[PDB]
Order: C-alpha cells, then structure tokens, then sequence
C-alpha cells in the first residue's frame, strides 16, 4: 500500500484543448506525430476547397475535382511546386502566397514543438535499490547512494532526503543530512542523514517506521554538463527496502594494471554482520 | 479600492519600436500574425520592384505588370519556383539568389520568435479562492493553499506571502512561513504564516487590517518538470477574503476502492464554528 | 578619471577564429548578415564548381560557364528548382541530393544563429541618475532607486550596491542593504544601505570619498515575465552624483480620477534642504 | 598518479542507442553529419522503394530503376521539385505529400539537433597555472586566481576551491573562502582560503601534502552576458604546482598613456622570496 512508486511517482487518483501547450508537449509521439499530419490533411482540404471556391484556376487540373487541388494544395504549400499544377490570374496567384506563408507558418510552429518536447533530457542518475541505516562516524546514520551513469558531469548537484510517515495526517519531513550539496557530481555519492536527537527517525525502529508506515523520497537536482541545461531525477523507498546494519560496498577497485577504476556492478552491494 | 486584483496584478496606472523585440513577443497572435504578412508582402513589393528595376527580365510575365512580379517574387522568396515565370541573364538570377537568401533568412526569424513567444508556459497552479487564520498548532496561523493541476510535478517550488499595508506610505512586508519551500510540489500545499510576536499582523486583527486597507500577496515559482522551463503564479487577497477562525477541507478522500486520492472539490471548502 | 562608467561598462584597456561562436553572436548585425551571405556564395562557388568538375551535366546551361553554374548551384541548394536548369545522369544527380543536405544543413545552422543571438533580451530597468546619503529611519542611509519601464514583472528581483575605493590596491566592497531582494519588482525600487559601524563609508565623507577615490557600481539581475528568461542590468556612479542630505521625491501620484499612479517624470527628482 | 587532470576531467576508469538524445548532443561533428546523412539516405531508398512499390507512377523514369526513383524522392523530399520528375493518379500523389511531411519533419528535428548541441558555450575563463600558499592579511592563505578572457562579463560568478586528500578512504572538502561570490567577475578574481584552525589543510605543509596525496579542484560557474546563458568551467592542481610563499603578479599596468590596463602576459608571474 506503499503512497509512493520506486520510481517517485504518485499513486493518488485525482479528481475533475484548454492547455493545449502543455498537452502538445505530452502526447505520445506516435499521437503526436498523427494530431500534426491531421492539421496538415485538413488545412490542404481547406486550402483546394479555396482554389475551387474560385473557378478552377489552376493549370492542368480536372474540373471540380478536389483531389487536384488538394494535391496542388500540398504541392503549393510545401514548395516544391513542379510545375504542372501551376496557378491562374489574380485570384489563384493569392491564395497561393497566401498558402506559402501558412507553410512556412506551420513548419516553424511544428518546428518549434518538436524542440520543446525534444529537448527535456534526464539526468541518467541512478539510485541505489536500498537504503541502510547503520553506524557512520559514531552515530547511527541513515544513507542511501547515486550514481552519474554518464561520462559528462552534473554540476552543483543537489539532494533531498524526504521522509513521509502517517500521522494523526501525513507529515513531510525533509531529512538533514552531512552533505546536501556537491559543486560537482562525476561518479558515485554516499548521501546520509545522521540520526541525532533532532531527527524524525530518532530514537525510531523497524516496526516503529512500519507502524507510522513511513515512506523515504529522494529528489536529485544539477546542471548537466552534456545538456548545459537542468535536470533532475526521483525516487522512493519503504521500510521493508531499509537494510538494518548494512553497509554500502566500495564501488572503487583499483585495477590490477594500477589505474582506479569505478565498478558499477558492486554498487547495489551491502554488506551486513549476521 | 484594491491596489492588486486576484490574479496578482497592479492597479496602477503609468505614465510616459524602441523596444522591438519585446514588443513582437508581446503582442496578440492576431496582431503578430498580420504584422509579420505585412513584412512579407512589402518585401515582395521591393523585390518585385527590383525586377521591373531592370527590363522585365523574367520569362512568361506581363510587360511593366507589377502583379506578375509581385507574384514571381513570391514564388520566388519561398523557393516554390513552379517553372513558368523564370528569371533571365545575370540581373534576374542575381536578385534571385539574394531573395531567396531573403527568403530563408526571414524564415529563420519569423520562426524565432515564433518559438520564443510559444515556448512561455504557465506554471497551472490553482491558488485558494479565501485565506483564513486560525490556531494552528497553538498558534493563531494565517495560511492560504495551492494546488498542483497536471499530472507533471513543479519542483524546488518555493511561495512567497506578502502583506501590503499603507503606513505614513506603503509597506511591503514578507511574512515569514513554517514551510517557504517545497522539494517538490505535486497535489496540494497549504502554506502558513504562524503569527507570533515579530508577524506583522501580530496582534491585528480584522477592523485594523480593514484600517490599514491591508492585502496580501502570493508568488509561487517552480521549475516544472513538464516543460523543463521556470514557471511562475501570482494571486492577492484583501481582508474582506480572510475567513477568520476558518479551516481549510481536507483534500484527500479515500476511495471506497481503498486508494487514496485527491479531491480538488473540497479546495476552496473551509470549515467554520459558528 | 573614472574607472566606471553610468552604464556599469570598464575603462580598463586589455592586453593580448578561435572563439567562432561567441563570436557570431557577438558582431554587428551588419557583419553578421555579411557572413552568413559570404559562405552562401563561396559554397555556391564551390558546388557550382563541382558541377563543372563533371561534365556540364545540368540541362539548359552553356558549356563551361560558371555563371551557369552558380546559379543552377542557388536554385538547387535553396530547393526552389524551376525546371530549367536539370540534372543530367547520376553524378549531376547525386550532387544535388549532396547540395541540398547543405541546403537544409545551413539553414539549420543560420536559423540557430540568429535565433541564439535573437533571444537574448534586455531588462528594461531604468537606474536613478543620482544617489543619496541622508537619514532613513534614524541612520544616515546611502540609496539609489531603479524602476520597470515594463507593464511585466521582473520575479525574484535582486540588486548590489558595491563599493570601488582605491587603498593600498583597490577593494570591493558589497554593501549591505536593508533588502537585497524582491520576490518581484514591478514599479519602482528605492535600495537603501544604511550606513553603520560596518559600513566601509562609514563616518566617510564627500572629501573622504573622493580622496579614496571611490564609485559605486549597481548589479540588477531578475527573471522577466514578458520573456520567461533571465535578465540583467548595470550601472555606475561616483563621488560627484550623490547628493549629500537628498531626498528622492514620491512617484506615486493619487490622479483627480482618484486612481493611482506612477510618475516617471518625479524619478529623477530630488529634494533638498539649502 | 594525479587522479585530476589540470583540465579537472577524471582518471577513473568505468566498468559496464538507449541515450540517444544525449549520444546525438555528444558524438564528433564528423560523425553527427555522417549519421544525419545515413537517415537522409536510407529514408530517400524507402520512399523511393514506396515510389516502386506501386508501378512506376512517377513521370520521366525509367523502369524498375531505383536510380530515378531514389532521385525523385530526394527532389521531393527536398521541396526542389522542378517538374521533369513528377508523380501521376492517386497513389503517387499522396506518397508524396506524405514524403513531404516527413521532408519538413526531418528537418525541424535536425535543426533541433543542431541548435541544441551549438548553444553549450564555454566559458572562456582562464585559470592560473599555479597555486600560492603564502601570508595574506595576517594568515597563511591558500589562493589561485582567474581571469575573464571575453569583454562580456560573467554575472553572479562563484567559484569553489576542493581538497582531494587520500585518508583511511578520500575526503571532499569545501575550502571556505574569503569570497566565494562575485555579482559581477569581468577582468581578474584571485580565490583566496585562508588556512585558519577550520582548514583541513591547516599546519598542514608540502610533505604533508604530499603524503595525503592530496590534489585540489576549482569549479566555476557564472551566467555569460555574452550567452544570455550558464557556464562552467574546472581545473586541478596538484602538490607540485603549489610554491610556497608565492606571490602573484599585479596584473594591472598603468599605462604610459595614463591610462588603466589589464595585462594577461603577468598573469602567471608569481613572485617569491628566495
Ligand atoms: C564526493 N561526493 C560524494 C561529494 C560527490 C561526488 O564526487 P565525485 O566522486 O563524483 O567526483
Ligand atoms: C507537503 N507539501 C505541502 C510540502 C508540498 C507538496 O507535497 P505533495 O503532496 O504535492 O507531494
Ligand atoms: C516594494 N519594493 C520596493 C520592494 C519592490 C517593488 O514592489 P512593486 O512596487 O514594484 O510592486
Ligand atoms: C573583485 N573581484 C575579484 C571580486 C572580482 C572581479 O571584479 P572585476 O575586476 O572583474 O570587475
Ligand atoms: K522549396
Ligand atoms: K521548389
Ligand atoms: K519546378
């Protein structure tokens, strides 16, 4: 019954064309793609509806037929125009510049969708898939661990650790912890909430965070280098991902030809005293 | 007599091209929409001008006929280029390529700034229809709440409370909150101004605030993970808004189903002793 | 004998291809233009050269002439194709298909450009004319005032008074201020530093100041609403703009209409015991 | 053995089409042009392969020949168009205005691409080639210096000096700086930590130094006035670039001409007692 996903997400049901932006911008590509090719049809048909509200004006067209215009429609407003279907007198030669400044319109709108909703990047962080509670430095210190999966660096790099017990209704604490920040984050971070006398989870337990049914939450933030752009990254864990004890496993192997190396392959690794 | 409007806005008047590209940002689509063909049509006038500047040196056009060169440097411009009006000798050709230099150019721009005055979002922040103080946590609390309306979450959002009093003249105090800032924002936040000995408003109460003609301000920002972008939301409040005593309806129903979720319903619901 | 100048610019000369895109973005639009029109005829040149390199394999053009060329070149990588001027064979062909991937390619490039040295906007902040070191609120407080030529708001405004005395060999001082910031800034700002026992103009005076040889330099900085981006603003004074004991004059009038307003024209203004 | 380069990259080797939007932004310009000319292709042999799919529809093309067909797309996916090869009856016609669809596509999206991996601009800051330990005001300081190599300024600048000593088993120390921040960084800033009883490196000395194997790491970060845009900028030193009661150079020459000048040739000077 856990109120959040591994992945940060929520899992709360809410309740209720007017944000159209925002929607053109969360669509599934493949709806994407075809709500773009509709407004293209449609504009086409209106365009050749237009070239035969006149009469035919167009050069090498049969009579009445739409399917010529809308096809000298498409020609004209995307500028290839061959050469065959070609304009007559005034009224054609307008709706043709007309038609042109529309395409030109249209491809810088489609345009600029496709780069808004092209470049949002993520932060290639990954976290750790457990948490561990266990002493650091004299103190029982609660920590979890991410990692830059890419070669380019984020920069000031921030992280929150968040905790999320019941209580009555639901508290939303955010957790101290050694070190919130990082000017920069290449390869792998140990963040950690010492457990002190101004914790929430102080003096707390196993079935003490279970009967509060606590829940913990990880917000990353920085400034990717590859992107030069922010980003940021969720995650969440319970108190049955919570290893008591545990320690994380060094992530750094030094090779035997001498040069350090990072493994990300320990880094899901805790050890623990049986 | 309200200086501020709900929605944030000033009520004062001001008094007082050289500010372009502000301006073009600025003005209404049907505005921008018409100036931007008023360009493209002038700049084919000049273009078609520069063809019958020289002897018509374009094919299949009417002799001194500025419709046909009008339209040639459309068709022209926009890289249509159908075949029948085509260019002569050195002179046509020359204009040719440096109008459709033009062309591509103006295209460029006109797309620029299409983006830039698309590419603004809005932060879709729902903000309580009243404030209200009462006790909160043995203490009298002003607080006032907003609501997150999509799916996508704001985050490092922070919110600002902002009394104006007149006092002479004008006061611009920023009341201090138990919670200024939010990781992350994605349901619901009531914010709270706990007043104590150093508030403001410490010891005010309705008929004063009514004397100092009062109101209050609120400015949320955010960075939304939607667009990947900065948003912002402004509202204001007078005290003839300010349920006194009032508590804001808990938002959060459970579902016979059994999940938990959001009821944005009960959001401007305030409950009262009476 | 200024280090500074009104509008925050240096005076302090510097001694010393290889930074192509800062530079692109750096010079006058003219030579800019220039640029981009001088690498449109020089590929042209060049393909048009490699249409020659082949035998003439494009239609309708004379033997050997480069002018030819050039211009099938234009029609051909601006994709206006007549129909005149054709391909002949695969090489002819295959060039073409070559061409306009360059086409495509630099409009890509041409646009970004302009659009990257299109959108960088300005704050529109006016800056006072004069300081002003006389008494607020029991201290002998030094300020200056700036306000927002725009109907939108600057957000999370913030400025920096700062001190520039010679000593040795020259400080930097950041002068405290009794706000340093403004959750948004949408008339008028008087930014004040009182002068106290920290204060480096501390018991200072007029002849102190110009024997320190001292000017003071303001940083705005903000989030403009009407471009949803970041924005800055400069500028400098000195020991011979600040009026000793002045006091800036009220620019909110109450009109006859009983609306209020703001009074660019009182900004400037400055009261004075003589 | 530096774990840091002077150019603040990483010496640690990592252990492990899924990241193609941030592969697209990262691969050599060379091979980005390859890759956007291999889909050009490929794309132009599936329409064409469309064009034959049905019997030859498109006019003046040989039979069967993907030659002709391949071409014909490229004219018509390019909006060139020039009328020798047209289509002919429905079927042509409409594969087509879809290959144009998808010409238009392409386009806006290469474009994106282009755009988005142009606009990471670098900081043009210049970083001193060593570091001083040496009396500042009373204390043995750690310092290094930068210097703005553009005549833009970079704004709101902060720089972090971080110790990388070895100890079990590696410590990541922010060094506290005199200034961390500086509103406004346009000519020459020399970062000073004063070693004071807080310091890590405090009583520390060269073999010392050198035992820990300590290095030490400068991040910059500022918004270019230039870019209108965030920058960074990193580099590293080592125990061995490190001389001990160094003193940098004034940089700032007054000139004969009585002006003030900026001499980046002192840059590197570091004088010392001997
Ligand atoms: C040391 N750290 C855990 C603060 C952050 C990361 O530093 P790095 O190992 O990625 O260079
Ligand atoms: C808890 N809160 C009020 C601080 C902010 C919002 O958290 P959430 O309910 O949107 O996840
Ligand atoms: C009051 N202020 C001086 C802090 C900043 C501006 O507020 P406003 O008058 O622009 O709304
Ligand atoms: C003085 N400083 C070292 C803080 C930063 C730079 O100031 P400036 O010399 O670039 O104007
Ligand atoms: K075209
Ligand atoms: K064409
Ligand atoms: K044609």
């Amino acid at each position: 019954p856990r109120i959040l996903n591994s992945d940060g997400s929520s899992n709360i049901t809410r309740l209720g064309l007017d944000d159209h932006y925002h929607d053109l911008l969360t669509v599934s590509w493949p709806v994407f793609i075809t709500l773009i090719t509709g407004l293209y049809l449609v504009t086409n048909a209106l365009f050749a509806l237009a070239y035969l509200a006149c009469g035919d004006v167009i050069e090498n067209a049969r009579p009445g037929s739409f399917t010529d215009a809308f096809f000298f429609s498409v020609q004209t407003m995307a500028t290839i125009g061959y050469g065959k279907l070609i304009p007559i007198g005034p009224l054609a030669n307008t709706l043709v510049t007309l038609e042109a400044l529309c395409g030109m319109l249209g491809l810088a709108v489609a345009a600029s969708l496709i780069y808004a909703r092209f470049t949002r990047p993520t932060a290639g962080v990954l976290f750790s898939s457990r948490m561990v509670i266990s002493d650091f430095e004299g103190k029982p210190t609660l920590m979890m661990r991410l990692a830059n999966l890419r070669i380019e660096a984020i920069i000031e790099a921030d992280v929150h650790l968040v905790l999320v017990r019941s209580e009555v209704f639901r508290r939303f604490h955010d957790l101290t912890l050694t070190r919130s920040r990082s000017p920069i984050f290449s390869l792998s971070w140990t963040v950690m909430h010492p457990i002190d006398h101004h914790s929430p989870i102080y003096g707390e337990t196993d079935e003490t965070l279970r009967n509060s049914h606590s829940e913990f939450l990880v917000l990353f933030t920085g400034h990717h280098e590859a992107f030069a752009q922010n980003v940021h990254a969720r995650h969440a864990y319970s108190c049955d991902e919570i290893i008591w004890g545990g320690h994380f496993v060094d992530v750094f192997t030094t090779l035997p030809d001498g040069r350090r190396a990072l493994d990300l392959g320990k880094f899901h690794e805790i050890a623990q005293h049986h």
